[PDB]
């Protein structure tokens, strides 16, 4: 899959932008380590993507201006990496002894961002983190 929804919400008068992002089908190695483009996480590329996408969406080609803008800065990059970190860490602690996943394993983790567009602040709605996972035939 690899599928990116959006919808604004209002916050007194600051619009922020709700993402529903999926992963698509993985395995831990593309999407955390270094199996993935490059030598490198396919998670940031896919989340960067979603980004930049869901503002597109909801603000037109200005989107791209505010992407631009909040791309390199202190507070998206930071709580992209808080992200990173915490979906890693719900993957490998809760998840995998959870459905007692086996490496190679595949999978698709969806869950729900909301993103402030002013601060490029990202926050993650870790009550809605689904995983759908492939289980060997056998069992």
């Amino acid at each position: 899959r690899g599928e990116v929804r959006s919808e604004l919400i209002t916050k007194g008068e600051k619009k922020l932008v709700l993402i529903r992002w999926n992963t698509g089908k993985t395995s831990a190695g593309r999407l955390f380590g270094r199996y993935g483009p490059g030598g490198r996480p396919e998670f940031f590329k896919l989340l960067f993507g979603a980004v930049a996408g869901s503002l597109r969406e909801q603000f037109g080609p200005d989107g791209e201006n505010i992407f631009n803008r909040i791309r390199d800065s202190e507070k998206f990059r930071e709580t992209s990496r808080e992200l990173f970190d915490g979906l890693k860490k719900w993957f490998f602690e809760e998840a995998v002894p959870r459905y007692n996943l086996e490496r190679g394993d595949i999978f698709m983790i969806s869950t729900e961002l909301v993103l402030d567009p002013d601060t490029g602040e990202l926050l993650w709605n870790r009550d809605k983190t689904q995983l759908i996972y492939w289980i060997r035939s056998d069992r």
